[PDB]
């Protein structure tokens, strides 16, 4: 079985997974709308009661599984719990990241395409007034995506957008086909520093931004000024717990698959805690210092609320490109920005596609080459739904990363720490550990963590159990995908009985 070569590379691959566009866009937006600096209170609390506990558990299940030649949850859940239902629930953790891959790789391709357009200077050049500056870029994006101009829910992405998507897919395949160490790990050792340099450079450049409307200091001010009165809102406490899931990448079955390449007695306690810390530093230090401050510096702290409510996607693909076009050498600033984003996604997308690569290897005994190609073929195919069907993307993201990760996360807890046995599990976590997990965490993992997750489930339920008919197409497809994965798992166990 493949293994990580260096302890360092392991951490950089894991942190590479967790560090994403959410660090630079999603996290800052959430913080600004939920108490600013006061949002750190329920965020840190969720990091300690939910994030860290769940993270160690996924590392634990991963390594425990990897030692027995299985990297995915259909096999692993069966090992912790020998039921038929256990294999079935495990499919979710093979299904979730595949659904995400169907739209993520595509969104990742946008950043690549934008980065190219910005580098060669093929971008709009306005003109005055905010709507007169934003609109040329709002249109720049819509022509790339192919946002419907009529009542039809049909996207018509440009030939360039589609071609970059191909190139992007090809780039993912290139790394993945070289394997865990020589491919993913080797790239993590290059990408993560390159990422850090780009972030710092942009951070410095943003702090020097001075416009008649404001400064970057005003941005860091508006963002970090604590509004404790919002801490009374449960919704803030829910947003924090949800954000932790998103920022760390819990409930996707990726950490599990990665940790299955960790050797049987190698440390997962300190290593995981480290990669988790790298991610959080990248969020609060780098991500919170670029997007929002620049937006406030140019549009004033007066629009700082409106900017935050405009959504993370607008901030990163319309607002920030528009601000750059109005700065000295801003067209190159746009390129660094998108190239920063592109790598941040590319380190995450190779990580998410590894789960399917692992399954085909471990359970269907495919060569790494075949597993990678058939995985790419599936992800490439499904993406056409995201590319051509309007709001298809939103529907996949709702199911896969709304119900999916929070439900499947709780399923990970119960199976490992309740069914498999809390005591056996606690040993499985701490075994070979450079440092040991604090004794108090045994209670958190057993009660507090699943309590929070259950509340997030019911709170999601009541609010979200309550769209155009075309969603049924996306629902039809993702349901079908689950069925198809169920079939492969079925074929996997029929092959094993023969041998
Ligand atoms: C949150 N992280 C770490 C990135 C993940 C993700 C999941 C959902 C989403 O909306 C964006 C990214 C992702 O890496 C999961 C595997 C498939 C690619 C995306
Ligand atoms: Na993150
Ligand atoms: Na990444």
């Amino acid at each position: 079985r493949e293994h990580w070569a260096t302890r360092l590379g392991l951490i950089l691959a894991m942190a590479g997974y967790a560090v994403d566009l959410g660090n630079f866009l999603r996290f800052p937006v959430q913080a600004a709308e939920n108490g600013g600096g006061a949002f750190m209170i329920p965020y840190i609390i969720a990091f300690l009661l939910v994030g860290i506990p769940l993270m160690w558990i996924e590392w634990a299940m991963g390594r425990y599984g990897g030692a027995q030649g299985h990297g995915t949850t259909p096999a692993i859940f069966y090992l912790l719990w020998r039921n038929r239902f256990a294999k079935i629930l495990g499919v979710f953790g093979l299904w979730i990241p595949l659904v995400v891959a169907s739209y993520y790789v595509y969104i990742e391709s946008w950043t690549l395409g934008f980065a190219i357009k910005f580098l060669v200077g093929l971008v709009p050049e306005p003109p005055t007034d905010p709507d007169s500056i934003l609109r040329p870029f709002k249109e720049f994006l819509y022509s790339y995506i192919g946002v419907p101009k009529g009542d039809e829910p049909i996207l018509k992405p440009s030939l360039f957008a589609y071609i970059v998507f191909l190139i992007t897919m090809f780039i993912n395949v290139s790394i993945l086909i070289r394997g865990i160490s020589k491919g993913i790990e080797r790239f993590a050792k290059i990408a993560m520093p390159t990422l850090f340099i780009l972030a710092v450079f942009l951070v410095i450049r943003v702090f020097l931004l001075e416009t008649p409307n404001g400064t970057a200091a005003d941005g860091l001010n508006f963002l970090w000024t604590p509004d404790f009165e919002k801490l009374k809102d449960p919704g803030v406490w829910i947003a924090a717990v949800g954000q932790i899931f998103f920022s760390l990448g819990l409930g996707f079955g990726v950490l599990i698959t990665f940790a299955s390449y960790v050797r049987k007695d190698q440390d997962i306690v300190l290593s995981g805690l480290t990669a988790a810390t790298l991610n959080e530093k990248a969020s609060v230090i780098l991500g919170g210092s670029i997007s929002i401050p620049a937006a406030v510096a140019f549009f004033g702290v007066a629009n700082a609320v409106a900017i935050a409510k405009a959504g993370a996607f607008n901030l990163g693909f319309i607002t920030l490109p528009a601000i750059f076009s109005q700065t000295a050498g801003g067209t190159f600033l746009g390129f660094l920005w998108f190239f920063l984003l592109f790598f941040a996604g590319l380190t995450s997308s190779i990580a998410g596609m590894q789960g399917m690569i692992a399954f085909l290897e471990d359970e269907l005994k495919l060569s790494r080459k075949h597993a990678v190609l058939w995985t790419a073929a599936i992800v490439f195919f499904s993406a056409h739904l995201v590319m051509f069907l309007n709001k298809s993307l939103d529907e996949m993201d709702f199911w896969a990363t709304g119900i999916g990760v929070v439900f499947f996360g709780l399923t990970e807890l119960i199976i490992f720490f309740w069914i498999f046995g809390a005591d056996k599990a606690w040993e499985e976590i701490n075994r070979g550990g450079i440092i040991k997990v604090p004794r108090i965490y045994y209670y958190v993992m057993r009660y507090i963590t699943p309590a929070f997750l259950a509340v997030l489930l019911v709170v999601w339920a009541r609010e979200y159990i309550p769209t155009h008919w075309t969603v049924w197409i996306t629902r039809f497809y993702i349901i079908g995908l689950f069925l198809f994965l169920t079939f492969l798992v079925f074929l996997a166990e029929r092959r094993r009985n023969h041998e």
